[PDB]
């Protein structure tokens, strides 16, 4: 749009920790992860970046910053993931394609790279593009994204007490057993379409 | 966008128009067609799927296209010798095609390039 490189980070940032904790990162948190001389440096930036329209500074208040403009045409591709980073991550964006995001119910909100032949047998193949529809709301024997320990892997689910079971589409699998009680699991989305090119 | 011109049989006896980036697949694609049939299951075309398809004639062995023999279009991977194409599916229980290009009335299409698959 019209941010400086400098800018682009505070605003990578910004974004990338609204999407892991849910809320925008303090002046000092900005200053410390960037190597900004003082809290001071960081409002520098903040305040360019509110003039750009990119965010609003609710003065007052710790983490006063909102988000503008985020109603975006297209869908972004995720590529690979990072351990400790949301999926989400800007490092994560390879690319925004102009694909009607209501082409599917429900409605995709990203595309992400499938690694692996592990549900082949319902079509979805190595390099395959998943369209995603981010959600936490799913059910056993839906297709799910789903992050265990920092790995991320699309299986059909099935929920099973304490323990979970992401079942493949591939008879040279076998299922993935995540015992909730000593691994961390979360469901990232649910896979309602594919594009393959 | 890309208009869905109609459906193309695999292994199974204008009606839309879609908002996606034609130039996402390579080559470009020029039309979508629905597919019909598991005949091309082993390399993930499943009945349902949208296939986007480049118009051309200029295809070779291995390749999957859009072939129509005698007035019906079909999705196969294609090996041809001389006057003999066989049209090869991509599942183990259907089987292949052969035809004589003597005998009977055959058109490629077009290059399959990619697929939509939005249920």
């Amino acid at each position: 749009k019209a941010l400086t490189a400098r800018q682009q980070e505070v605003f990578d940032l910004i974004r990338d920790h609204i999407s892991q904790t849910g809320m925008p990162p303090t002046r000092a948190e900005i200053a410390q992860r960037l190597g900004f001389r003082s809290p001071n440096a960081a409002e520098e930036h903040l305040k360019a970046l509110a003039r750009k329209g990119v965010i609003e500074i609710v003065s007052g208040a710790s983490r006063g910053i909102r988000l503008l403009q985020e109603e975006e045409e297209g869908l972004p591709l995720v590529g690979r993931v990072a351990a400790g980073e949301p999926l989400l991550a800007q490092q994560h964006i390879e690319g925004h394609y102009q694909v009607d995001p209501s082409l599917f119910k429900p409605n995709a909100d990203f595309l992400l790279r499938v690694s692996g032949m592990a549900m082949k047998d319902i079509g979805i193949m190595d390099g395959d593009l998943l369209a995603v529809h981010k959600t936490q709301d799913v059910r056993n024997g839906q297709v799910v994204v789903a992050r265990i320990d920092d790995e991320v892997t699309v299986k059909r689910l099935k929920k099973q007490g304490n323990k979970v079971e992401l079942l493949p589409e591939n008879s040279e699998f076998k299922p993935i057993v995540v015992d909730l009680r000593q691994q961390s699991f979360t469901i990232e989305g649910l896979a309602v379409g594919v594009i393959r090119n």
